């Protein structure tokens, strides 16, 4: 007999460690490629002269065994920083002084409204041009842009591994969106600290070239910077990594990493104290998160953490959600045995 805490720590030390090592090995491959694409595009096109990589706290998702690992990266147009659409989305009017380069390929309209779809298509052509420049120079033989789709996706192969790197374009917006204003006023019990809530609200968000799942002028709210600040002794990050590895090991698609992060943030508001996230509390927080996940799957309701009226499960197949909920209950019933099966 060993405690569930001990088994969870063995899972961290073996399975989560392998996940981390796999992420690191991939990053060493694709980071110079993305840096090279950004460098070429900002040198070659005046619309992208201020493009930069935004370093996110969480950006790695493994797929089913046999499928490429996935990375989601945001590239920010720093010069465009800002000082009826569906929930989660907005239009973007850019500063008139920044308009003129975007008249090329009609990326901006007569009102200053920047078209996310056209911006993305232009960037995709330029990213392809950057890759072809390296191939002409004798490099990057196993790098391509994925044809079609609504996304700019790099396919990279190295030493047997396959990687799929999504590149989204972003604009910093110093205004906290109305869709998320309830996040500021939400009744809490000490977590996050009120001053941290205030600071995040004042910092704002990013607007990114993602389209709604349920028009080309729409941009998507991204709270990546706020999320990083909230996770910046404590087993909060450890139990999130355990859940992410479990999602992948047990192939719980269409559940996503971001769903698990969302549930952890809500659990941190419900359990605000440091003692509730001590080392000794690991197993009970793990179980609490699985119970929250099962409840969200059975109701097909997973509210976004900042925009509570956006349901992250709205487009999932409800029968598949029921099947996933049944699997989660099996983990809850025999978690030590599940973990032991995966540790081997």
């Amino acid at each position: 007999w060993e405690s569930l805490n001990t088994t969870l720590n063995r899972f961290t030390d073996n399975v989560v460690k392998f996940r981390r090592d796999s992420r690191t090995k991939a990053l060493k491959c694709w980071r110079p490629i993305v840096d090279g694409i950004v460098d070429y595009v900002k040198r070659k096109d005046d619309r992208f002269h201020a493009l930069s990589v935004f370093h996110k706290g969480s950006y790695y998702e493994r797929s089913k065994v046999g499928e490429p690992d996935e990375f989601d990266l945001m590239l920010v147009m720093d010069n465009l920083e800002l000082y009826e659409p569906p929930i989660g989305f907005t239009t973007v009017m850019i500063d008139q002084g920044e308009e003129k380069p975007w008249k090329r390929d009609e990326c901006v309209n007569r009102r200053g409204m920047l078209n996310a779809t056209r911006v993305k298509a232009v960037f995709k052509r330029l990213a392809d041009e950057a890759i072809q420049d390296m191939k002409s120079k004798g490099h990057w033989r196993n790098v391509t842009v994925k044809s079609g789709g609504t996304a700019v996706t790099l396919k990279i192969s190295k030493d047997g591994r396959e990687y799929s790197v999504d590149l989204t374009l972003g604009i910093k917006d110093n205004t906290w969106p109305e869709d998320a204003e309830e996040w500021k006023t939400r009744q809490r019990k000490g977590w996050p600290k009120r001053n941290l809530v205030h600071d995040i609200h004042e910092m704002g968000c990013h607007l990114v070239t993602k389209q709604p799942k349920g028009r080309g002028f729409l941009w998507c709210y991204s709270f990546s910077e706020a999320e990083k600040k909230l996770f910046l002794n404590s087993c909060r990050r450890q139990v999130l990594r355990i859940l992410k590895a479990l999602r992948e090991e047990l192939e719980l698609q269409p559940l996503k990493s971001y769903h698990l992060k969302t549930l952890l943030l809500y659990e941190c508001e419900s359990q605000p104290s440091a003692r509730q996230w001590s080392k000794d509390a690991l197993s009970e927080r793990f179980l609490d998160l699985l119970k929250r996940l099962e409840k969200c799957l059975r109701s097909k309701e997973c509210p976004h953490y900042f925009i509570k009226d956006l349901n992250l499960f709205e487009m999932l197949n409800p029968e598949k959600c029921d099947e996933l909920a049944d699997r989660v209950n099996k983990i809850l019933k025999q978690p030590g045995q599940v973990l032991i099966r995966l540790i081997k």
